[PDB]
């Protein structure tokens, strides 16, 4: 009933523990020492980090706990506003935008996005086939090039043309720089850093607002938002909220999904039996020069490989909840109304009582049957009505792209890459490089 | 444009296709061959059977289509009359009864019915823990005993005492024989009519007296809400004749339709042990008191998911009927004239691979984690619109309460490795489904 807590630093309490370049991984080390739950204090803030399925399955009770904006999300809200991802459930724009946007992220809506996703994926395939001998691939960089172009085309019919560029796009320069300024505030004479954030917000907001003005009919999210009306209230999304969704989708769509692709490829080159087994599935299912939507649904082992990458290194590694009323967590940790919880997703996915002893081994076979996994044991996309609305978009693009990659190339970990996880607000394997040898199969 | 139609039998057209003991299941085999729509003609009748969400989402447009009394409901109407379920939308007693009765079927109204539901549920649990070793359970029979007793107590404070009987109640004996005669007329005798009239007189005689007997006790029951309720629209209360028709309507809906859901739910749980263990863990973690509370019953989310996925595969009221208010075009390719009839084959709707993926036949309750993700009009086990099931919250509450206690108190064993056999009356039931229950010996 007494809750553990890591080392303290006087009046700063636990905050210097976050003054590190890899905070989620440092939080994982504490959870290994302190167990399924521990209190984390800071000046003016208190939260509790959960790491066991036993406690997280109760925190996932939507009747008792609701999504809370973590300190990181409060700072991202300064440029994503009340978009879907940084709004409170009780805000009117959340439920409104949620009802308008759900049809355009469904599994049936992916049949329309499929043609645009293949468009970007073929550019990735042709880049790797046009590499010279002994040239290598910078994996997370190309994966971000792909995920960023896919959301721009399917989201607003815009071409970032990331495969024609060495330097990133002007818009994402301020977006990435705003995210860095957002994260740095958590672990913190800072007037220049603050003035720059304001300048960067003006750049994003002005650029996106013009895209809305230019459009004001194509089968993309921007059209669905300009013409859709919420069946509940009968009102459409206003223009200010629309750019908040566009900024939210552009941020979410580019690096958290590229992270999954990079982790997936890394685990496949470190476990050649699994890669071989997934390459065989790609060859027997992708029988056309261009994959179809129906073939992508048939790449089941590719789907399990992605799920097993999400288990070990979920690229959105945590989310925050608050207690709607006074309650008791697990019959031994009483909580007051408003108290905050943090679901440390990478520790949850290592609970030995759920996954057995081989928690660190990459075996996509764990996901053969979705019914054998206990409830709330696998939460890479968040939870409940506040779960990821882009989940089916992300898994379809990742399965399609990974399938073409395994079909067209043999892969080689020529540097014996030692996993180094860079942490922003998402997770990525930094410096992960491979060589791709063509299989000389036409497109 | 040209609509497919099945095999014909001369001048009888397609009617001998329904001369079978499993007509809905036979219609599903036809829908698999002919696709999303097909025409079904009989002597003096034509209807069209819809099976895809694409077409059913247009048939559920209340401004174009209204509820129609199918041939099955017309024969039920001979003893349920203009009750809520067998009246036309434009009949004055529907909108009148619908406004008086909706308050007594709301989610806030289940807080009053909960105490009586637990009363019957405890009797089911105690029957099963009092079984001897190697004794088995007859699932749909016991589920029927509970659902009939729950609606009798919550509807009119009457105890059918079904757990003290081997032979069914005298009232339901005549009702069940009336439903059998109603169904037999569809695939079709002077002797049947005499008993049918005798059977109809028995139902009117018990209920007319039960209404006459109630009149001044005030109880938290439908009968009280019907004797004192006034329609805010017209300002009138329901008269005696309509009241007995609702009671018969509720008694028929309460006993067989809801117990089918429980029996199908348990059959799917014993065939998918991973789901049952997952539902048993939730039941053990939520039902912490010897008697469940109303709020603990709202917390068994996965049990609710188990019921919903049971309703998807085998919706126990497997069809409803619509007619075109005016001339319109269905799906852009099928022209329809005002008055044309449609039939929604719910089991085929719930198997549309374009909505549920390929694994439509698999029992995965995880489809219902987020109810907003499923497209519009894709899941219609309780009908559609203002003519949708008024007892939906009442059925799910009882079924969630009862399934929760069963998963809490017993382990279940499919000792005969039961091959599913679906008996068809007007509703669906797994016939002969049996299980053994080993107690977990938790007190009540
Ligand atoms: C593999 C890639 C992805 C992962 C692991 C992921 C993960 C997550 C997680 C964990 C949350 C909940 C965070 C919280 O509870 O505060 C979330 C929410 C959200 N994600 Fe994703 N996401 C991915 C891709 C995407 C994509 C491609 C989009 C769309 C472009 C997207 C858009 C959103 C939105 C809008 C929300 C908030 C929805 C709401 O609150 O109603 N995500 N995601
Ligand atoms: C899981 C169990 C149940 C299922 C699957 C179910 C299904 C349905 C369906 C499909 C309809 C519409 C039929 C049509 O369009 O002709 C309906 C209507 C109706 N149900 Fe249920 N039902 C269930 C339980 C109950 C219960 C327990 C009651 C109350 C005792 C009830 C009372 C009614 C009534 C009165 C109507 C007609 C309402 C109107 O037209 O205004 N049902 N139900
Ligand atoms: C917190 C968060 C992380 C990733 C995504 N896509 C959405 C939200
Ligand atoms: C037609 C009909 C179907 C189900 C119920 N409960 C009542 C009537």
């Amino acid at each position: 009933k007494e809750m553990p807590q890591p080392k303290t630093f006087g009046e700063l309490k636990n905050l210097p523990l976050l003054n590190t370049d890899k905070p989620v991984q440092a939080l994982m080390k504490i959870a290994d020492e302190l167990g399924e739950i521990f209190k984390f204090e800071a000046p003016g803030r208190v939260t509790r980090y959960l790491s066991s399925q036993r406690l997280i399955k109760e925190a996932c009770d939507e009747s008792r706990f609701d999504k809370n904006l973590s300190q990181a999300l409060k700072f991202v809200r300064d440029f994503t506003g009340d978009g879907l991802a940084t709004s409170w459930t009780h805000e009117k724009n959340w439920k409104k935008a949620h009802n308008i946007l759900l049809p355009s992220f469904s599994q049936q809506a992916m049949k329309g996005y499929h043609a645009m996703m293949v468009d970007i994926a073929v550019q990735l395939v042709q880049k790797w086939e046009r590499l010279n001998a002994d040239e290598h691939i910078e994996v997370p960089e190309d994966m971000t090039r792909l995920t960023l172009d896919t959301i721009g085309l399917c989201g607003f019919n815009y071409r970032f043309n990331s495969f024609y560029r060495d330097q990133p796009h002007p818009f994402i320069t301020s977006m990435v720089r705003a995210l860095d300024e957002a994260m740095n505030k958590l672990q913190r004479a800072y007037d220049e850093n603050k003035r720059q954030f304001q300048e960067d917000i003006k750049v994003m907001n002005d650029l996106v607002d013009k895209i809305i003005a230019d459009r004001k009919q194509s089968d993309d999210l921007l059209t669905h938002m300009l013409n859709g009306k919420d069946p509940e209230t009968g009102e459409p999304l206003d223009d200010e909220n629309i750019r908040y969704q566009i900024i939210t989708f552009l941020l979410a769509g580019h690096e958290v999904t590229s992270g999954l692709l990079s982790f997936a490829l890394y685990f496949l080159v470190k476990n050649p039996h699994v890669l071989q087994k997934a390459a065989e599935e790609a060859a027997r299912v992708l029988v056309d020069p261009v994959p179809s939507y129906k073939q992508v649904k048939q790449l089941k082992y590719v789907g399990m490989v992605l799920n097993e990458a999400l288990r070990l290194w979920p690229t959105a590694p945590a989310f925050s909840l608050y207690a709607k009323e006074d309650t008791v967590l697990g019959g031994e940790y009483p909580l007051e109304k408003g108290d905050e919880l943090m679901v440390l997703i990478p520790q949850l996915h290592r609970d030995k009582t759920i996954w057995g002893d081989d928690v660190e081994e990459f075996r996509p076979e764990r996901f053969e049957n979705p019914s054998a996994i206990p409830q709330h044991a696998f939460k890479p996309f968040g939870n409940g009505q506040r779960a990821c609305i882009g989940q089916q978009f992300a898994l379809h693009e990742a399965t399609l792209v990974l399938g073409m990659m395994l079909k067209h190339f043999d892969f080689e970990d020529h540097t014996n890459y030692e996993l180094d996880i860079k942490e922003t607000l998402t997770l990525k394997p930094e410096g992960f490089v491979v060589k791709a040898k063509s299989k000389k199969i036409p497109l």
